[PDB]
């Protein structure tokens, strides 16, 4: 389950493909909670590739459903990233994660 609410401006066609190192200014958020992880804070806009399962499935499936310039809004289900496990100190178990994802990518 990936619920995408794209803020419209972009190009609508430059989709991430397999092995494409793509760039996302992500900004994390917890449902009824604050931020937990931000490439905007680091100003290091997370050059990641598609097809290696580096990112979680809630963040990976949201990337291919966007295009260049688009600004979507992830609502990541718990069971795809940390629902039973939970990260120690960052992500609790059974958290519905929120992301400000804008696909301003490369390749």
């Amino acid at each position: 389950g990936v619920e995408i609410e794209t803020i419209s401006p972009g190009d609508g066609r430059t989709f991430p493909k397999k092995g494409q190192t793509c760039v996302v200014h992500y900004t994390g958020m917890l449902q009824n909670g604050k931020k937990f992880d931000s490439s905007r804070d680091r100003n290091k806009p997370f050059k990641f590739r598609i097809g290696k399962q580096e990112v979680i499935k809630g963040f990976e499936e949201g990337a291919a459903q966007m295009s260049l310039g688009q600004r979507a809004k992830l609502t990541c289900t718990p069971d795809v990233a940390y629902g039973a496990t939970g990260h120690p100190g960052v992500i609790p178990p059974n958290a519905t994660l929120i992301f400000d994802v804008e696909l301003l990518n490369l390749e």
